[PDB]
């Protein structure tokens, strides 16, 4: 019944019957190919309990994803340092970026939101009026077509794979509307359910949150579909004691004024209200 | 555990818990949003046995996109006429193209799978070493990096969408390899479920176990995920009669020879085993 247990069943289900991996690392996985969940996200909000959830991470990310910015600095700057590593000297350099300047990640997912197919120069551009502003589609497209069976979003660019420092987990999303309600499905190639997965699924819960305010509906389901789905061999051991915590009810994302523009959200906008996650995994 | 019945119960699922939903055509649907099935292809070929499936056209259309044509006129040759619809002029012209030669289809499977990123001019242009081939990318790494988890065909393509006939049901696919077997999962965003998706999970079934006799894998598994899952009104009694069938053991897909590159294989190399359907439920096209 409650939402998480879904989630729990996919450890579960991973620990059990998920096949030994190796991996782009080296650290090796279990893994099983192909899972799905349904979040609801009504009157409630799908930030998981049985372990914190690092929630600034989430909305300033976010945040910074629809600014359509690729520098890891202006995300850095508010506190939230989880794409400092991909856009270091050292990294960017690896890869054969020694031109670019450090926190420029390339073409990821701000850029590909906001200006799909435009020729990326750097994170210093002008990108104004150029590609595709798959973003501000969706959201007409929401308000005009609301029974459209086209409102994706797609990350996944495969011309500017190479530039980018690493290529997206979220390939696309997709928008369905049904009875004043709007539900988000995410297409996520690559999961790390002990560390990345939770953040995840609050990202895509919070946008659709953000999305649903401005064209004027109620948020419906998050579905999160996985491609592989996998624990890396050193999260066994404290997945199995998260597993064994019952989930506390989620808590309540209130927005606290009227907006009209994806462009104008801020943090200040957003109130996260009873959550209660467990007391206290290395990626 | 038979396999089809998972295709029955979503079809069930819709019917009795779906939503009625309007769409772009008129007609209305029963629609969910968000469903997965998962098709076994470890001997035997997921070809639904409760309504016969037009295999012919699976094989050929496959062919076609393979071969990268966005000429409907160059499958319809091949007595496939799924596409003329899409590429005549009427509907070309309400598109608003009207310029554009009859068949045409613009910048659809074939052009994204083998040339994603290309400028596109016309079907009869030469595209030789333009834009990413990301069928033929998508085997190496098979075969140099099973590992990977970026193994992924996209055929959604933001830029090019307004210059497609119709925009791809079938966003993005990817692999995965383990044990020595390939699965593949398909994000298909828009799904049919009376008339397009039974020939759907043929196509990528099929695909599958190309590439898997490529890059000398096993078929694993076929994971079907969609969007919009939706039954057009007036396929509900055709389909409340399928559902009343008990599935059949599915057949066996034989390929006859060696063939070393995707692009060798021919219809010849197919042999479908054992196919024993209940007979073709016609049902209206939306
Ligand atoms: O769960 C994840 N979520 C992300 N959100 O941005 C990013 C990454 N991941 C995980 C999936 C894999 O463990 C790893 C990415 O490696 P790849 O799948 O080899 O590209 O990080
Ligand atoms: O199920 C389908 N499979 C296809 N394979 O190529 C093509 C189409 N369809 C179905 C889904 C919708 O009923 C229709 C396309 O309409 P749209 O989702 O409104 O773009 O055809």
């Amino acid at each position: 019944r409650h939402g998480e247990l879904q989630y729990l069943r996919q450890v579960e289900h991973i620990l059990r019957c998920g096949f030994k991996k190796e991996d782009r690392t080296g650290t090796g996985t279990l893994s099983v190919f192909g899972m799905q969940a349904r979040y609801s996200l009504r009157d409630e909000f799908p930030l998981l309990t049985t372990k914190r959830v690092f929630w600034k991470g989430v909305l300033e990310e976010l945040l910074w994803f629809i600014k359509g910015s690729t520098n890891a600095k202006e995300l850095s700057s508010k506190g939230v340092r989880i794409w400092d590593a991909n856009g270091s000297r050292d990294f960017l350099d690896s890869l054969g970026f020694s031109a670019r300047q450090e926190g420029d990640l390339g073409p990821v997912y701000g850029f590909q939101w906001r200006h799909f197919g435009a020729e990326y120069k750097d994170m210093d551009s002008d990108y104004s009026g150029q590609g595709v502003d798959q973003l501000q589609k969706v959201i007409d497209t929401i308000k005009t077509n609301p029974d459209d069976r086209r409102i994706i979003m797609c990350a996944w660019n495969p011309k500017d794979l190479p530039l980018m420092a690493l290529p997206p987990c979220h390939a696309l999303c997709q928008f369905y509307v049904v009875n004043g309600e709007l539900s988000c499905q995410l297409y996520q190639r690559s999961g790390d359910m002990g560390l990345g997965v939770p953040f995840n699924i609050a990202s895509y819960a919070l946008l659709t949150y953000m999305i649903a305010h401005i064209t004027g509906l109620q948020p419906g389901d998050f579905v999160h579909t996985l491609g592989d789905a996998h624990i890396y061999l050193n999260h066994i051991e404290p997945l199995k004691i998260q597993l064994q915590r019952e989930p506390r009810p989620f808590p309540k994302l209130k927005i606290l004024r009227k907006v009209e523009t994806i462009d104008d959200f801020k943090v200040e906008d957003f109130q996260i209200e009873g959550y209660n996650p467990h007391p206290t995994m290395e990626m």
